[PDB]
């Protein structure tokens, strides 16, 4: 025959995490070498100009969902408050839960262009590192 | 397997997050009078020849905001200079005309920013500037 | 949470343009009032301030000697133009390596003359002194 | 708003003479070549009978306040002291100040009609030079 | 730009003399010791042998005009209404006030000759002294 | 500072009469009446016994000059001559002018003493009057 | 103008020159007038002074005696030349110190003689009786 689809994921309405998964999660720069980040982002930079290469990543302790993807070609003229709608969107956390993004540990201005976010605070690697978290620091 | 870049952002309008909460409030609020004094005497010790600027945001302007409101200007500087700073700092567009406030009035562009500090300088040492994408 | 720190990264730039796009209009004092309003002004002021001159104080307009907001002064009789001269010299900020020069009718009053002899023949007929000051005597 | 009257300028500690306003001071007669000043004498002359055209420069040396004025029309039945409390008043010199003033290095008495002043005194291109000073720069 | 000619004080209310204009000149016997006098008129005899050395000062009562010339060197041909026009003409009194002159207190007769004058009249230090006035007061 | 002596005055083109010098030019006799010249020639002839009191003024249609003096105490034992000559003197006619002197309208001898010209010709007045001009009547 | 005072400043000095230049012409009376004109005024005295001898008494050319300017003498007919020789020196003022002369042609006439008889003897065609006085006797 053909199996049928049934919805019966009920669960016991707390559904509990997989007590032996093991994914081991890194950071971005942990995992490439200087030399390979600053190759990259001079690549993106000529290929996509007028885009702000972002590498957004999880704070550590916060419980906030995570996400596959950590590459953000945001354009220029975005500001901070869109950039942030367009991590919630690609995370899906509902909008009741603050979302907080931190460049070098200050809060981003919500009316702030990622452009000018960019001028300032850039790695010398030529990304810009954001952390996004459910809490403020 | 390395994640590739997309350029899948591009896509309509961009709206604004729901529930993204910055403290947004002016320097004045944010600290008592007493520290602020403190500050700028330091600073004017710390850093002679430079006029120490606040420089916030009017609020009903949707002109960009950016995280810096500290400006360390140089005295010889022009009002016109110093606007100039303030837009490469924002980056706004030149199509879009700029606008600052001391005491609720343009200061003139050849006006030397030590003449103004000395005559529109707060009690507390600062010289407080608003800049505006409107003249209201 | 964290204070935004004081920097020194303005006086470090190669260039500081004039900024493009800031859309402020000095206007000639003459310009901004109608006679009369001037007239009662002038009049107003010298009876609220026995013993003192008020002058009217603008830019050339052709001069990039740098401008200031305040254009009323309120000068002491007993002044000399050399004396008056300073008082705008500060109020303006001009190092004084750089000459500065004033008119009175399109002439360059003389140092130690009087404030307020100068009055007395140049007033205008709404009885301000209109000076002209410029970097580049014209 | 519109910018209010302040005086504040009164009360300053000190009043300094600014130390770069260049005035460049020239004498009327190194100003004009000897052909311009008699053809202007003459036409002042046929144009204002009963006046004497004085040039009333201010002694270099002395203290005196300056004023821009330097022509003066004088009245010719005007005596010495009339014309000389006109300068008083161009220049506005207290009373409590001493003015002098010479022609020809001298200083005129009091009384003497500035007509004869000018008969006697009158330069080759036909105006009277007289020098104020708040001193005998001559003695 | 160049002054320009004003017929400006002709209008005025009134012609006041000045206030602190200093007279440094007394009367010319008083302001030299009798031996410079007399060393000078020695001195003009010799250097001019047909003139009359006159010291010619205004009466004290009187409002005639003054004028600074003193020293007069009349031609000793010259009759007293001769010189007494010259001085009229140095100090521009117009012909239709009268002017008198006085040799110790006395008019002397519009005739004689200034060197006749001189001869009867001249002080003891050469010179001859003429008072001239407005009226006839001696 | 002093005034110097200039001969500005002997250049001159011509020398005008003074248009407006109002002097009294009338005679002895006219200023006073007859009561008070012969007190005053009487007080003479008691204050100068020896001296003959002339009155002497000007023919007055002569160009001679005038002086201020008209009042001559002569020495009695003066000859006419010599008394011309004082007058002369007095009033500094150049000798190359003739001078005429006039007692009763007619020329007295050179060599008559002055005293015996007052002996016939003084006045009721007790003044002797003698006329003196540069022309012959 | 006050009054000229009274100056004894001609006794004084030192010389008393005679004028260079007082021309008088010295003339005897009968060169002045012809003899019809003679005749004819001794004539008319004759009717109008009977008692009177009329002599022309003049001064001796050489003679430094006074002159005088009356040389018509109507003399009393009894008067005795000595008499009329007084009347000559007081009408001249010669001091009595002085001798004088007359002379009738040329000769000394006696004191004691009666005018009337020198006339009767010595009168001229022309009627007149001629006498010159002088100093000496010639």
């Amino acid at each position: 025959p053909e199996e049928s689809w049934e919805d019966d994921i009920a669960g016991q309405r707390t559904f509990p995490e997989d007590p032996n998964y093991p994914v081991m999660k890194s950071t971005f720069k942990s995992e490439y070498p200087f030399e390979k980040r600053k190759a990259e982002s001079e690549r993106i930079a000529d290929r996509f100009p007028n885009r702000i290469p972002v590498i957004c990543e999880k704070a550590e302790k916060s419980d906030i969902p995570e996400i596959d993807k950590r590459k953000y070609l945001v354009p220029a003229d975005l500001t901070v408050g869109q950039f942030v709608y367009v991590i919630r969107k690609r995370i899906m956390l509902p909008p009741e839960k603050a979302i907080f993004i931190f460049v070098n540990d200050t809060l981003p201005p919500t009316a702030a262009l990622m452009s000018a976010i960019y001028q300032e605070h850039k790695d010398k690697d030529g990304f810009l590192y954001v952390t996004y978290s459910g809490e403020n620091t």
